């Protein structure tokens, strides 16, 4: 190739300038339509330049793949390269014209250039009676030390309303000499906060205005000492510095002073109190009651509007702020037509209107985010509203979208995990599913937060939901990525879509396993529509590997399903592929990975729903260690010395098959596991129910997986004496036995698991269990489920200090022993939780 | 050459404009991403232009080296010159476009466009009880005159916390009538400071607000006279003018008033008090205790977090500010995963987050630096974290990097020594090693300061640490220089690096002498990767002189190791070379310097680990005096009349070999030392243990090295009577005798060393020593080591006025005499220190 490399480089520099401008404009608040048009044009120009460069790189790589004879004799390559160079030159001319003509594209040194409601009467507050009672009981408990009870929750959940309800409660007056309210806020000055606190004790604050912060703290402490027990309410705390400053205004008189603070941050609340108070969500009934109180005040709802109102209140997610905004939409419109209109799209009516109260309140928390976490938050709105987002899937989508910039000491997966946990801690992501590690398993976006992400991503052109009003298309040409539900897929494809600029295609099955009437021609049309697609995350389909699919060389993420007997060699030409998630309905016991994954240097995660029969690297493929981090459902046959050596950086590994033929001496494929350097999770599964002999844990197993933190055994059918071998694992932290992993009437462990935190037993047909303290010194969780034959969980566990959680699911008489242990620990007054189902 | 010289000159002028802009932008705070992109582009353009000019200059020099026939017949030179001219023209066009298109590159006349914590209860302070007691004992000592006790230390070390602890101490209340606290600060007005001081004595400061500074000083003096003994605490003093102003507010009533000031500057503290109080660093235990107090307040650390917390606290360097910042990172996160994440990289978690408290506090001291000292400070971050930086090496790296601009009266080495000492005096560099001269031998960067330098250098593109996350490379293309540890060298080279823009390559062996598995091909790859490298500081290797190494004509600094029997002539073509540090493992006794160093006009320092057998300059090489400043390990054979004449400006000289054949009459190579005009240091070493005869100091020796300040004799085996000849040296300031330098049972010196300051004896097998006062009139240090046979250090030295330091290392009974002298001087109450090991 000639000068086109220099043209590419110059275009990249200019596009870097344009992207810097776009990042800057994302900060600038704009009310000008011409500014909006210019930013749209620059975004489109950046996208076009990126697509052109990517096409050029792909063509150069494909040419270099071809042999020298084919390289010379391919005139079609010459025509394509000339066309791509012409396109690059045109885009570069456009970018230069953009920068030259517009004075807004001039760089500037430092120049980006950027009250509560009426007052609720105690009957205007809905559903907070029990919550207020709980917080009041916590506040009025006698204790010598200062105690902070933080009320924490998502924006507009009612933290300030509950704090005001408690602050006005008569009960507090009997217990506390002084009950003061202080508003801190995000932007606050501690001198002002202390002066406001001082007003509650002296009316001569015009005398103390000249004092310093510490002097004012001492003055307030003396006043409180003169008074007695005091409760100071801090509103809207966004830093720990406030908590630390306020600790200094309370005298050490052992009276039991209190602070009730409200915050959106769970980490700040956990600093304030190891047990922060999570404000509840209103029930649908309470939501409807609040809606009726907001719309009709004290008058009852008209009968004809009750059904619509109940529908509307249930669509607000139980967050009072949403109900208040929707009420503002329904105020003074007792007509059924207006209520039907609002019911049709309630989340839209949040963030619209001047009373868009959701927008500014959500933006309070949003602006507090770092840029990477900000962008990662928006891509949570790529899932359907109400979708139970898998944490692993969203993490891998963030990484595949380039949202996570690599850091020196952390893997991209670790950074993404931290970002997701930070979003949950800031109460911007709802988490209802916990892994045994204590990490997020599935998360969710609240309807109001989801609508915020959906609008913000559309404003920033990150992605866009394909929504059709009977016919028509809504500008799909104004979106880098497209999300479409399976119901709307057929209609969209019937238009014969052709969007080169679209880079990610999302089809999420919220109604799981509702594969609609999509034909192979529709899948081929999907392939045709997006040739530059980087992320293809569509698992509700019967995907087929057409010849057009083999040309999606830009892919970084694929989540597909169908009837695949093997991964074709064509997958090996996706040199950008990072995540490969497969779900094959084929009856074949294992999936043949024909693709030479080892030469896919970018590949990090491979997920298959049946065991994968990998191929050992050839002598040519030898080189550096592979980037692979996850290898799920790998057949024991494929765990060879070379396979494991190339993937020595593997972190999660799952094996399923004939384990017996894997734990033997000449079966040292198990011994090949030593090649791994950072193996954290290991799943060992057995498929056969009839066993020639009961397998055995090799004596080498202790140091074969010494780095493993999570170990899962399934259908292994091991003698309970074989569990003693797992105690020699130094890093074993979470341990799972499921589906008759260990066989035997009783388990009498002797070895102690030095670091085990979570013990997990499922469907264990054992009868008795005589563990002791030495066996699990640092146990923290004990999850037994489907243990219909277990007799009694040993009392010896009751003496374990760190143990504070234990769940018995579908458990026999052993439940009674769990009650006995709970009773003993309650007698000792140790924080403990015991869950029983049903 | 044709017009290309004019093109070079015009490109140089435009690059001067761009560099001026870069210097300006370094001052401008910027939040615009487009601004960052533009600055990056201009930096890359400046680097590219510099590289092009350098390539052109070296090519012109190489052509001029060739003979006229070769010059005319070298078509390859014509092609290379045409390519270089085309590159220069392209870079000039790019620079012109940069200046024309961007309105931020317009020159403007003058237009660059630029609270404490809560409060600690004395139980929240860790490890300062003894320090506070020491400072209080110093304060409450009875003395007639005003006494200032400065608490000095590095940023965030806790000077203000200890000052507050002392200010709150009850003990001070008994001793002092008034104990006031004044905050001065970097930006301060003396009128405001005096008015604040006045408030402590009168509540009518609204009456005195109109007085002048001297009038207010007199008023405060009268108030203090009325009161009694007073202690005024000055916080954050950055100038001596504050000290002088505050001296005027204390009446001369002989009561013993005190001032306790805190500062980061050791020179300011030494002005305030000849014995300033150096605040301690927290021990790892105290650091963990402080971390637990900051994270969990008064509750104990959870057991599962104690190991992670202890690891984290030990990575904070004993500076409380670092522990406070890391606590802010760990607050409200009692999960082992968060603590593991923070432990993985603790120094990163300083300077990140809004509570980046390290950043602003370090910037306070950094901005106080001059630009040259600022840049020299950052290049201390090229060394590994925790590396013991050699002073000579960092000085020579600063000079080789162009950081020191020559001054009229000072050599570059003197300016660099001053800069390093200034960085130590500002408490920005940690010094723990002192030369006998009292200068810094090795220094260190605190982990928090090191991270500041690392980040700041990366932000300014000065250098960059090559760090790989398993695979990958982090933008190496966005750095002028690259530092890589030997562990990461092999992985980096396997990528086949080719970085023309990289100008310095650093490989520092913090784990000393851990030469890993690097092959000759790796060394050749190092040579290939950086052809424009100016600085090559890599001594943990077996370097080999390949043909590619011979083409690094830009080299200004080389520090290499291997098996070299001689320096090839190819080193003579490094016309830019200043420092040549060699460590050759060859068994051959000396190093043959084949390269014609005398024509290497820029050469300043030559260091070899074995004696160097230089070659006398030829009649052609005659000319000006050589720039050589250091000639270490030069064989006595090479010290000839012409060799010594060409290097008359030499300052350090080291000789090792057969001294007897060097001190003789016909051996007047010793007499050739007269040719030196500024010889400061002389080392004379002996290699032979069997001597035909005991050598003799020539009677001419007194005026042979008359300019020498430091003299080192090793293995010479001289009669103790020969030490009397060294007393005639006018400038002899430091004298070292090591490894049986002088042989004899006893030493009875008669001559007196008029200017000797430091007397250093190592492994002297003499028995008795009967020195007297006249012998060492101005002695200041007497350091004896391995004197297992010395009987008693004479009491006569106890009467020496200037002597205040004496160290006996592995010393026999003579230790008892040292104790006697210490006792006598303590009786006289003279400041003295006596160190004994073990
Ligand atoms: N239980 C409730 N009953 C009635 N209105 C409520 C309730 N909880 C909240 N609100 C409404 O919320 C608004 C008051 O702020 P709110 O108490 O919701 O904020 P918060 O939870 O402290 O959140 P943030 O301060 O982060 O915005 C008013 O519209 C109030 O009517
Ligand atoms: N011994 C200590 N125990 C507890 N906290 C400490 C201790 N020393 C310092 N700190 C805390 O560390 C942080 C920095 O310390 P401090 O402000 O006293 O430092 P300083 O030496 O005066 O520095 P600067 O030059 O910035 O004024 C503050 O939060 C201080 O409270």
């Amino acid at each position: 190739i000639g000068s086109a490399k220099g043209e590419l480089e110059n275009l990249l520099k200019e596009v870097q300038h344009l992207k810097g401008f776009l990042d800057d404009a994302a900060k600038l608040p704009s009310d000008s339509e011409q500014w909006k048009v210019l930013v749209e044009e620059i975004q489109k120009t950046v996208h076009t330049a990126e697509d052109a460069v990517d096409k050029f790189v792909v063509q150069a790589k494909l040419h270099k793949e071809k042999n020298k004879m084919a390289r010379i004799l391919d005139v079609g390559h010459l025509a394509t390269v000339r066309n791509l160079a012409a396109e690059v030159k045109g885009i570069h001319d456009q970018v230069k014209e953009l920068r030259l003509n517009n004075q807004a594209l001039q760089a500037r040194p430092t120049l980006e250039l950027p009250q509560q409601g009426p007052a609720l009467e105690d009957d205007e507050v809905v559903g907070f009676d029990e919550e207020a009672n709980k917080v009041i009981n916590r506040l009025v408990k006698e204790s010598k030390d200062l105690d902070i009870i933080p009320v924490v929750g998502m924006p507009g959940l009612g933290k300030t309303t509950l704090a005001r309800k408690i602050y006005k409660d008569p009960k507090l007056s009997y217990e506390f000499f002084g009950v003061h309210w202080v508003y801190v806020g995000q932007s606050y000055k501690i001198k002002d906060v202390f002066l406001n606190i001082l007003k509650f004790f002296t009316r001569r604050t015009e005398d103390y205005q000249h004092e310093d912060v510490d002097a004012l703290a001492k003055v307030i402490a003396g006043f409180i000492n003169k008074g007695g027990r005091c409760l100071i309410c801090l509103d809207d705390v966004w830093e720990t510095k406030v908590i630390d400053y306020v600790k200094t205004i309370f005298p050490e008189n052992e009276k039991g002073h209190r602070v009730m603070m409200t915050t959106r941050n769970k980490v700040l609340a956990t600093y304030a109190n190891s047990d922060p108070h999570d404000l509840k969500f209103l029930t649908p009934k309470e939501s409807f009651e609040l809606l009726v109180k907001r719309v009709f005040g004290k008058k009852p709802c008209p009968k004809d509007l009750v059904g619509h109102g109940e529908s509307i209140a249930g669509k607000c997610g139980g967050v009072p702020l949403a109900v208040v905004v929707i009420a503002g939409a329904l105020r003074g419109r007792p007509n059924t037509s207006d209520w039907i209109r609002v019911e049709r799209n309630v989340v839209q009516h949040l963030y619209t209107n001047s009373e868009e109260s959701c927008l500014k309140f959500v933006e309070m928390s949003y602006d507090h985010l770092p840029q990477e976490v900000q962008t990662c938050f928006l891509y949570c709105g790529v899932f359907p509203r109400g979708f139970d987002i898998p944490s692993w899937k969203v993490i891998r989508l963030w990484i595949a979208e380039g949202l996570i910039k690599p850091q020196e000491s952390y893997t991209l997966e670790e950074i993404a995990e931290f970002y997701l946990n930070d979003l949950v801690n800031r109460n911007l992501v709802i988490l209802q599913q916990k892994r045994s590690d204590g990490q997020i398993k599935t998360c969710r976006l609240h309807v109001m937060l989801h609508q915020f992400c959906k609008k913000e991503a559309s404003n920033k052109w990150l992605f866009q939901e394909v929504s059709l009003t009977p016919d028509q298309a809504i500008d799909p040409n104004k979106s880098r990525r497209l999300c479409i539900q399976p119901s709307n897929l057929k209609d969209f494809l019937s238009k014969k879509p052709s969007a080169e600029h679209v880079r990610s295609f999302y089809c999420f099955s919220s109604k799981e396993k509702q594969i609609r009437g999509l034909t192979p021609n529709d899948i081929k049309l999907i392939h045709k529509a997006f040739p530059l697609v980087r992320v293809l995350d569509v698992e509700s389909l019967k995907f087929l590997f057409s010849k057009d699919f083999n040309q999606l060389f830009h892919l970084r993420y694929i989540a597909i399903s169908g009837d695949f007997n093997a991964i074709p060699l064509t997958f090996g030409k996706f040199w950008n592929l990072q995540t490969l998630i497969l779900n094959t309905s084929t009856s074949e016991s294992t999936l043949d990975v024909k693709a030479d994954i080892w030469n896919m240097l970018q590949l990090r995660h491979l997920h298959t729903n049946i065991p994968a029969k990998l191929q050992p690297p050839t002598a040519t493929t030898s080189g550096k260690a592979s980037c692979l981090q996850t290898l799920c459902m790998v057949a024991p046959e494929s765990c060879e010395k070379e396979v494991l050596a190339k993937a020595c950086h593997l972190k999660k590994l799952s094996i399923r098959g004939q384990m017996a033929a894997f734990l033997g001496a000449y079966k040292g494929g198990i011994n090949n596991l030593v090649e791994l350097k950072c193996l954290e999770q290991l799943k060992l599964l057995n498929d056969v129910l009839y066993m020639n002999k009961a397998p055995h844990l090799p004596q080498t197993f202790s140091q074969l997986v010494r780095t493993v933190k999570k170990l899962t055994l399934t259908n292994t059918r091991f003698a309970w004496s074989e569990a003693d071998k797992l105690g020699q694992l130094e890093s074993l932290e979470i341990l799972k036995f499921k589906e008759n992993a260990f066989a035997g009437d009783s388990w009498k462990p002797k070895m102690g698991f030095s670091a085990l935190r979570v013990l997990w037993i499922e469907r264990a047909e054992f009868e008795t269990w005589e563990a002791s303290e030495i066996n699990f010194p640092v146990l923290r969780n004990l999850v037994l489920m489907s243990c219909d034959k277990l007799e009694t969980v040993p009392f010896e566990l009751a003496n374990l200090s760190d143990l504070y959680e234990m769940r018995l699911e579908n458990t026999s008489k052993a439940v009674k022993s769990a009650k006995a242990i709970l009773e003993s620990k309650t007698d000792k007054n140790i924080k403990f939780n015991l869950t029983i189902f049903p």
